[PDB]
């Protein structure tokens, strides 16, 4: 499996992070919760999801009882295959998880993040102060299918796209 910010192999499955592996930790680059994580996944590419081999593992997001993944589905990986990663990594972490493709479109990345919740649409607002923020509108009558709170998913996606994302209920 590659890795947006690489750790040793050797490293992850032992936990005796080598002088480069240990930096990333102590710098901020990469939090040591997601050691685990990629430790995790590199056992489940040897046997059970050999379709790891040419994904990638970008970066995790954790708050209160959410764990965000952020991938790279490989040529061989499928969104059924990651549901099944997903459903692994919730029993051996005991959190929820969502795992969402990297990817442009916040719209894409909003629907998978929030599913089963559907999203109805997304507008764009353009904003005094010369930003612009993106409106994911759901639904009131499917607040009970959020994964999380919608104030944490929203911030959870602003930090994804590095831009100003809001849920909106109607
Ligand atoms: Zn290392």
């Amino acid at each position: 499996m590659k890795m947006k910010i690489p750790l040793d192999y050797v490293c992850v499955r032992s936990g005796l992070l080598c002088n480069r592996c240990q930096s990333l930790i102590d710098s901020g680059e990469v939090f040591e919760y997601e050691v685990e994580i990629i430790k995790i996944l590199l056992d489940l590419e040897e046997t059970q999801f050999k379709e790891l081999k040419d994904s990638t593992y970008h970066k995790a997001y954790k708050v209160d009882d959410l764990l965000i993944l952020l991938v790279t589905s490989g040529q061989e990986m499928t969104q059924q295959k990651w549901i099944k990663i997903a459903r692994i990594l919730q029993e051996k972490l005991n959190i929820k998880v969502r795992v969402l493709e990297k990817t442009n479109s916040i719209k894409n990345s909003a629907v998978q993040l929030l599913s089963p919740a559907r999203v109805l649409g997304v507008n764009t607002v353009w904003m005094p102060d010369g930003s612009v923020q993106y409106v994911i509108r759901v639904s009131r009558s499917e607040r009970r299918l959020l994964p999380a709170e919608a104030q944490l998913l929203e911030s959870a996606l602003t930090k994804i796209h590095s831009t100003p994302v809001r849920i909106r209920v109607e």
